[PDB]
């Protein structure tokens, strides 16, 4: 089932989400399957549970081909609960992000180039990966939703923030 | 004539505009008359020349009744060239702003409660006023366009930035 994506300004995107405690259940699997489905209809690359007004530490992400980022390499289709993230280095890198909760807009945002992330697949097996570049950016961005944080509060150069069909900033 | 309002992301909103040097002319009066007209069709309270892709230190503003700010007091209908602004005190005050170049969105923004502003009416007589509260906020906000600055770069609390029809932050 496709769920409404709530838009920036809803208080529900501003909460600290509690942990997922129903790993391996049929309710989690249905909620995850709804998320991939919702992500896909909106042509997302990442979607976090609080974006559909579900207060949980859960995110889906990944794709082969992105309509929005035709230059990005495949990121594996992933559902991750109870995400924890550690930078593997201090190197930052700028890149364009948008967000299905902030339709029409984008900005350049600095993110760690290299991370490890850990948590659980919805069946409850542990997931643990090193990620870099766009894969890492997607995960950091979706994690931010689980702590009530959207990308505008991370913009350093406001010249790069604008509507997607009007911008000609060259990164 | 109603002119297109260019949207955030256009480089033309990011320039430092030169001064108006055709005070009292028929070209300025036509451009000003276009601005009030454009402001009015979009239900604006302020419009700055760079918002219609005109690179000049010129802004129009004011209204009796605002559809957008039904709680605001009348601000006189004003066209101002070569605006210069000085705070009359250090007191800041938060208030909701939006912007016709960033449709659909609003945020709370701190501004000086008290200013003086000076410049010229389009006929070239000097204008010099003390302003406070919403009147002062409008003028400071439009001035920012004349230096290539939009309101997101002024937001301090990103919880208050969201779409107009979804927000329930209580100022
Ligand atoms: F525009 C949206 F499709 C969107 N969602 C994202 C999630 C992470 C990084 C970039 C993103 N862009
Ligand atoms: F939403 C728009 F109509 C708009 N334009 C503005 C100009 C100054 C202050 C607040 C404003 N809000
Ligand atoms: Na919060
Ligand atoms: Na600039």
């Amino acid at each position: 089932m496709i769920r409404d994506i709530i838009r920036m300004g809803d208080k529900r995107l501003l909460r600290v989400a509690p942990q997922v405690t129903n790993l391996g259940s049929a309710e989690l699997h249905a909620l995850v399957s709804d998320m991939f489905e919702t992500m896909g209809a909106a042509h997302g690359v990442g979607l976090a549970a609080p974006q559909i007004a579900v207060d949980l530490q859960l995110m889906v992400f990944g794709f082969e081909a992105s309509e929005r980022y035709p230059e990005a390499p495949a990121v594996p289709l992933t559902a991750l609960a109870n995400a924890q993230i550690e930078p593997l280095s201090d190197e930052m890198e700028n890149g364009w992000e948008g967000c299905l909760s902030i339709p029409g807009l984008r900005a350049v945002i600095p993110r760690y180039r290299y991370i490890r992330y850990r948590g659980f697949a919805p069946d409850g097996s542990p997931i643990e990966r090193e990620a870099e570049g766009f894969h890492a950016r997607v995960v950091q961005h979706e994690y931010d939703h689980l702590v009530g944080r959207l990308y505008p509060s991370r913009i350093e150069n406001f010249d790069t923030f604008g509507f997607d069909d009007v911008l000609s900033y060259d990164l």
